[PDB]
């Protein structure tokens, strides 16, 4: 067949985790969406010229951790770490989702993107820098998006399924 891949988008309550996959299954921005609503979606991509089928995880639910989560978490291949560049504590939190990441993968080789969000506002508080310099300690990708407009949108997602395809190589 084509192959397919579980992505997880993982982050704090109102980074837009939710805005971003409806933004690339729905083709359109939905503003305000239920902050717990958790749903997961299909979608068929060409990346380089192959197909594959992405299964993608947006994660909801309480405002705190739940190892609840954690079984769910196990099936993820790849993860966007998703904050919002004008809440500095999104970013911070930032931290504690790679290590979560980390402890049940049971991997310092995760496939991972970090993703800052919402770059149509003109309200950053996160410097551009300093979240590259986390994403190059990390050595994860790192892209800016906004689901309102699509920038970085597509580019996100596409570099998450390029990182698990080299993964799954090695
Ligand atoms: C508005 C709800 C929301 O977007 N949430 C719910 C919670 C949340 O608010 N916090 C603080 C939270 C804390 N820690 C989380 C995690 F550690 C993980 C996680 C694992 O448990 C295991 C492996 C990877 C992980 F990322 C997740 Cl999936 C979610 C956590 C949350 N949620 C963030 C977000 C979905
Ligand atoms: N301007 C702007 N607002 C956004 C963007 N992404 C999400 N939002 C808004 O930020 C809030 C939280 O988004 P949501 O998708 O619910 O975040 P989640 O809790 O991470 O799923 C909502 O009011 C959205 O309309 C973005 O790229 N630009
Ligand atoms: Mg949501």
């Amino acid at each position: 067949g084509m192959t397919e891949y579980k992505l997880v988008v993982v982050g704090a309550c109102g980074v837009g985790k939710s805005a971003l996959t409806i933004q690339l299954i729905q083709n359109h921005f939905v503003d305000e969406y239920d902050p717990t609503i958790e749903d997961s979606y299909r979608k068929q991509v060409v990346i380089d010229g192959e197909t594959s089928l992405l299964d993608i995880l947006d994660t909801a639910g309480q405002e705190e951790y739940s190892a609840m989560r954690d079984q769910y978490m196990r099936t993820g291949e790849g993860f966007l770490l998703v904050f919002a560049i004008n809440n500095t504590k999104s970013f911070e939190d930032i931290h504690h989702y790679r290590e979560q990441i980390k402890r049940v993968k049971d991997s310092e080789d995760v496939p991972m993107v970090l993703v800052g969000n919402k770059s149509d506002l003109p309200s950053r508080t996160v410097d551009t820098k300093q979240a590259q310099d986390l994403a190059r300690s990390y050595g994860i990708p790192f892209i800016e998006t906004s689901a309102k407009t699509r920038q970085g949108v597509d580019d996100a997602f596409y570099t998450l399924i390029r990182e698990i395809r080299k993964h799954k190589e090695k």
